RNA sequence: AGCCAGGAUGUUGGCUUAGAAGCAGCCAUCAUUUAAAGAAAGCGUAAUAGCUCACUGGUCGAGUCGGCCUGCGCGGAAGA
RNA sequence: UACCCGCAGAAGAAGCACCGGCUAACUCCGUGCCAGCAGCCGCGGUAAUACGGAGGGUGCAAGCGUUAAUCGGAAUUACUG
RNA sequence: CGCGAAGAACCUUACCUGGUCUUGACAUCCACGGAAGUUUUCAGAGAUGAGAAUGUGCCUUCGGGAACCGUGAGACAGGUGCUGCAUGGCUGUCGUCAGCUCGUGUUGUGAAAUGUUGGGUUAAGUCCCGCAACGAGCGCAACCCUUAUCCUUUGUUGCCAG
RNA sequence: ACGACCAGGGCUACACACGUGCUACAAUGGCGCAUACAAAGAGAAGCGACCUCGCGAGAGCAAGCGGACCUCAUAAAGUGCGUCGUAGUCCGGAUUGGAGUCUGCAACUCGACUCCAUGAAGUCGGAAUCGCUAGUAAUCGUGGAUCAGAAUGCCACGGUG
RNA sequence: UUCUUCUAA
């Protein structure tokens, strides 16, 4: 009963936490009007507007009513815990044990529906990182950020896969494209595009003078064979490079952006990758613009476009600080092992 | 041939929707008061409903039906 | 009208800028090359008298700062020089 | 880079993986309860769980304390967590390199220069001479430890010529 | 809990790269026998004679000694005699098998050692590069620290030169 | 005889 009573408590604890994060009254005050608009039979005279109101009314309802059913079923747990203790029956005692568990899973999906309320979360994504303009500092600095997500998607458990591998000569790597793969990999990584800043005293410096570096991050969902727009082969620059003669360089001229594939000994599959690369890249270039037409450039990761300081990494002090949410940590290497996931949910539970 | 009547029981299969009901539909498609009537022919509904079919008997009082072999046709088949 | 008389009671009546040096006046805290500041030298890349806030202190005063503009300083067109 | 670490089978050990704990393993304070101590059992990988007899050393008109346990309450603990560009301490390095400086003095507007230079000389800013410098300090030398030889002393567990 | 404990693991992994070492590639050597030859330490839960057995590692007995007394503890190269006779060797010993000794709760990871078997590479090492100026280089042993056990390391010590 | 270059508190 000692885990069970905390399993009454800690379950009900996070229940009211989610009640704030919905702002389900802003759903419900809309809903209650939409309910009054529904039972108004004038909603049916435009039956298109009826389902646009009423199937939305159903969409407004059960998302709110989950949390209502969360508090209501937890009342029956402690009531059966009352009937567990004042009448010591081991069934009702274990009914306080067993039927308690069925509560959270109602919220556990819906909080997952609330956290991943973003639309193309369920797809996976690709990764696009260049070393910044720090210098030889930066090339290493990308290769650190290389393994950080490698260990992350190892730890989070996604299929890592090097689409493209470019290098800095003296230190680290210059730029990279990698296929991440699995459930909600764009669900995670959509909140982590852009600037990652190195600040440490430079061994590359002849003295130990404190220099600064940067790197890029860019995340775009795997949405080819899901998005209907086809790449025009004219802006699709046909260009060939080599394996690491079979590799295919694609330069999308009008938006000036590129994508590649390097590994396939068959040249077509380097291209067959790069079609999947670029069509996913064009749609993200559309959908970053599209959530910029939602209100403004606000419902994406605020203002990516090189204002993306969303995490910045300080090493001599060994502090790592988020910027799009602003959550901090000292366990710098754990984040380099992939405790960057705490920053992802920092974006998601803040609603970014 | 028409013509009179019905055209059914439910779990209106689940679905998942626009509400999904023989009839948008993924999908089973049963039992059922049976003269018969299908988890249905189509149309219709926003869906149901509405029309309506198969169907069944009532009426009708000679055949009826569409195959195949062919004979000759016919359309297709507009120019300075 | 000036001007005077009573009435009433502390009553109805103070703010703005500044404090790294230049230049009179400082600490605390937020903050970490960000946000910013700034006439100049120049500040802020975790301990900021230079940022922001606090308290404190300086400077004016029904004003106080900023900008604009002028000559001075500038002997920096040097008659003087 | 046979470095920390003069010596990781567990220990060490900080690490990894599970089992565990939250005034805590460790201090002090505080009350509360039992002398402390002593033996055993199972449960448990063990951390620990319930058993099992015991005890009264020390003082008192003595909570049973002073001894030691356990409980409560917290004040507090704890950190091999960060920072050797916040530090002390300590250490390498140039390098046992011969250099580094000061005082007053004079010189230059001054920064500075002078001496400390120059010449002979030394392993050495070592010495001498010259010397607007003259002095002083730290030094590079000497004092020290050992060995090289001799004398005296004492001669056992050391010595054996006679 | 960046705190406290416990077990097990790991710190010893392993395509690699480098430093520092050690041992060899032999005949000035190997082997065998015989034999001359130290210095400096350590020692009480320690050193442990002697004896016994164990091929050996050891065990058992068990003195002695806080040590100029006893023990660790014969130094080793050397020398003398023989042997190998220029070969992957009677060089050299890697590796591995089997059987043990021993430490310590306990030797899988992950100890040390004995014995038997095994007999790799290696036949003087690129460009380069290190040390050292006299008891030095060179090579010969020995002790100590640390330490249940566990040193080619380290710290010392004498031998030849 | 020949021989260069040293990111940005
Ligand atoms: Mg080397």
């Amino acid at each position: 009963i000692n885990p069970v009573n905390n399993r009454i408590q800690d379950l009900t604890e996070r229940s009211d936490v989610l009640r704030g994060y919905l702002d389900y009254d802003a759903k419900k005050e809309r809903l209650e009007e939409v309910n009054a608009e529904l039972e108004q039979p004038d909603v049916w005279n435009e039956p298109e507007r009826a389902q646009a109101l009423g199937k939305e009314r159903s969409s407004l309802e059960a998302v709110v009513d989950t949390l209502d059913q969360m508090k209501q079923g937890l009342e029956d747990v402690s009531g059966l815990l009352e009937l567990a203790v004042e009448a010591d029956d081991e069934e009702t005692f274990n009914e306080a044990v067993a039927e308690l568990d069925a509560l959270e899973e109602k919220l556990a999906q819906l909080e997952f529906r609330r956290m991943f309320s973003g639309e193309y979360d369920s797809a996976d994504c690709y990764l696009d990182i260049q070393a910044g303009s720090g210098g030889t500092e930066a090339q290493d600095w990308a290769s650190m950020l290389e393994r950080m997500y490698l260990r992350w998607a190892e730890s989070r458990g996604f299929k890592t896969e090097i689409i493209e591998e470019s290098e800095g000569e003296v230190a680290g790597i210059k730029s990279v494209t990698i296929k991440i793969s699995g459930d909600y990999a764009y669900g995670w990584l959509r909140t982590e595009t852009g600037v990652h800043r190195l600040v440490r005293k430079s061994p590359f410096d002849s003295g130990g003078r404190r220099h600064t570096s940067f790197s890029s991050a860019f995340v775009y969902p795997e949405v080819d064979d899901d998005i209907d727009i086809e790449i025009n082969p004219a802006d699709l620059r046909i260009d060939v490079y080599r394996t690491s003669e079979s590799a295919v360089r694609i330069t999308h001229i009008p938006t000036g952006i590129v994508t590649q594939c390097q590994n396939d000994r068959s040249q077509h599959k380097n291209k067959d990758q790069a079609m999947k690369q670029m069509k996913a890249k064009l749609y993200e270039l559309e959908m970053q613009k599209k959530n910029a037409e939602k209100q403004a450039m606000e419902d994406n990761k605020s203002d990516i476009g090189w204002g993306s300081q969303i995490r910045s990494y300080v090493l001599d002090d060994s502090r790592i600080k988020d910027l799009r949410t602003g959550v901090e940590t000292r366990n710098t290497q754990a984040v380099l092992d992939g405790s960057l996931d705490q920053f992802i949910e920092a974006s998601l539970k803040a609603g970014l």
